[PDB]
């Protein structure tokens, strides 16, 4: 069994697929979980949804590879049997968008906050194919997030990354919050090296505002939690200014 020193450790209903963990949130959603060794520290896990919309998937994050990407790939032709429409990436971190290039190999159209395009490059990524934007209020300028069915994007502010974005499920209890969101059992913000600390209290808050009803915030290093996550976080990074 894989204990990670970060993240959530297993639990029942977990289903172990290869080195990867898939756990069923709702009728049509899942969390998927890999996790990369560091030396002297122990496994991190990574978080990320998969979510089924009539006949196509829709993901939210890569593993942290490429492997580890395509085994999530595997998992959904094996348990669901539809084909992936296109992926979403929550910023430009290897958790997040280290397995791109399986994605493309796949045919799978991808995207990302434009800024999270134009800085993956310089942090060792392969940027999406397509570049979302944003309004001023933080939404997704729709013309630039085609067909994206329950996936309703959204960009808080910086915070976590100046790039960090956020994804609602709709019709579903379920908000995403990426890294921006630890959990409310959690002592720090983690690594705060790429982290706007100034604007982080305020973008965790703006995160809660945009999905007011969800009471599952999925992230990326804990297991899911209620709506006091958000609030835990907004309270720690209130802390930093
Ligand atoms: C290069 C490996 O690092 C990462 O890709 C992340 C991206 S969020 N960095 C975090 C950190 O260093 O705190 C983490 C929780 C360990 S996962
Ligand atoms: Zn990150
Ligand atoms: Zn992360």
């Amino acid at each position: 069994e894989i204990r990670p020193t970060i993240g959530q450790q297993m639990e029942t209903g977990d289903q172990r697929f290869g080195d990867l963990v898939f756990r069923q949130l709702a009728p049509n959603v899942w969390q998927h979980t890999s996790y990369l060794d560091m030396p002297g520290f122990g496994a991190v896990a990574s978080n990320g949804l998969i979510v089924r919309d009539g006949g196509r998937v829709l993901v939210v994050d890569t593993a942290w590879t490429d492997d580890q990407t395509a085994q999530i790939l595997n998992w959904i032709k094996q348990e669901i049997n539809l084909p992936v429409a296109l992926a979403v990436v929550t910023h430009a971190h290897q958790d997040k968008m280290g397995g791109m290039d399986a994605l493309h190999a796949a045919g799978i159209a991808t995207y990302a906050n434009a800024l999270s395009n134009q800085l993956a490059p310089q942090e060792g990524m392969v940027a999406a194919q397509h570049s979302l934007t944003f309004a001023a209020n933080g939404w997704v300028e729709p013309a630039t997030a085609p067909n994206f069915g329950p996936l309703k994007v959204f960009y808080p502010g910086p915070g976590h990354t100046s790039d960090n974005i956020t994804v609602g499920i709709d019709g579903t209890d379920i908000a995403f919050g990426g890294c921006l969101i630890k959990d409310s059992k959690a002592k720090s913000l983690g690594n705060l090296g790429d982290a706007d600390t100034e604007h982080y209290a305020a973008s965790a808050r703006a995160f809660g505002a945009a999905f007011p009803k969800a009471s599952m915030i999925v992230m990326s290093h804990s297991a899911p939690d209620s709506r006091a996550a958000i609030t835990h976080t907004a309270r720690m990074a209130d802390k930093l200014r």
